[PDB]
């Protein structure tokens, strides 16, 4: 695929650094013809096949391909793609409100009802992606962002599609990647991967959102992976005392070893904790709350 070979500085005024990866750095920029602001992401090419100091073109083109396809208020949008001798430059929607979890770490309190509001936004994004047979494969707090911090009802944006894959019928996909405390058992044990791996991560994220504690985090990387494979987790009374049965049932149906037995995204949107069927089922989320003391310690 051919990307724009022109100098990105002819069309954009770049400024401060918004973040960084191992082979990537993000800068805030302004489009000259419109005056509008975007985020420019500079991705290092490896250029030589035997080099370990960059990203392969195969991986870059996969990410761009997926990004070009998606149009949803809850996922990040691609604007333009530039290429030079060393870098591929992605012009992306500017997402300025920071992480969701650092925004929730500044509130006085947070009920289960208020938390499901933000969770639904995430569920809606994933619902969109899975409807296009796209697995994110990197769902974790760092990648759940806010568009704008200073509005009545902040919008959630899912970012970073560098591990995302379009699910191919006819060829199983196996690989070992991602952050250990957020990856599904099938990733750990080098098994076939599908959309069900995203559902596991949602389970992990919900667990942390309600408690501030990570369900599988061990003292070493190897211990963490072991906990995931064994599905060794507990609803410790120190963290889940004021947590409803429905919230736990929601989590318990996502943290399941067998992917076929795991809850799907269309199911999770139908779950009574997300979509209360009747009566005082709504009262469980409406009344009960998150402990903001143990939660402020997580983002810290
Ligand atoms: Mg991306
Ligand atoms: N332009
Ligand atoms: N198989
Ligand atoms: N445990």
């Amino acid at each position: 695929t051919v990307f724009r070979q022109e100098n990105v500085d002819d069309y954009y005024d770049t400024g401060e650094e918004l973040g960084s990866g191992q082979f990537a750095v993000v800068k805030k920029c302004r489009e000259k013809s419109t005056g509008l602001q975007y985020a420019a992401k500079f991705i290092k090419k490896r250029r030589t096949k035997s080099s370990r100091r960059g990203v392969s073109r195969e991986d870059i083109e996969r990410e761009v391909s997926i990004l070009k396809e998606i149009q949803h208020p809850n996922v990040i949008t691609l604007h333009e793609v530039y290429e030079n001798k060393t870098d591929v430059i992605l012009i992306l929607e500017l997402v300025a409100g920071g992480e969701l979890f650092d925004f929730l770490a500044e509130k006085e309190s947070l009920t289960e009802e208020e938390a499901t509001e933000f969770l639904k936004q995430i569920l809606n994004g994933v619902y969109y992606l899975h409807s296009l047979q796209i697995a994110h494969f990197d769902l974790k707090p760092e990648n759940i962002m806010l568009l704008d911090r200073n509005v009545p009802k902040p919008r959630i944006k899912i970012i970073d599609f560098g591990l995302a894959h379009k699910i191919d019928f006819g060829n199983e996909f196996k690989n070992i990647f991602g952050t250990p405390e957020f990856v599904a058992p099938e990733i750990v044990n080098y098994e076939p991967l599908g959309l069900e791996a995203d559902m596991w991560s949602i389970g992990v994220i919900t667990y942390i959102l309600l408690s501030g504690a990570s369900p599988f985090l061990g003292d070493t990387k190897q211990e963490t992976l072991a906990n995931v494979s064994a599905v060794n987790y507990e609803f410790e009374d120190e963290y889940f005392s004021n947590t409803s049965a429905l919230a736990k049932d929601f989590i318990r149906r996502l943290l399941v070893k067998d992917p076929k037995k795991r809850m799907t995204i269309q199911d999770s949107l139908q779950h009574p904790w997300i979509k209360p069927k009747d009566t005082q089922q709504a009262l469980s989320r409406k009344a009960e709350a998150v402990n903001m003391e143990k939660f402020k310690k997580f983002a810290a």
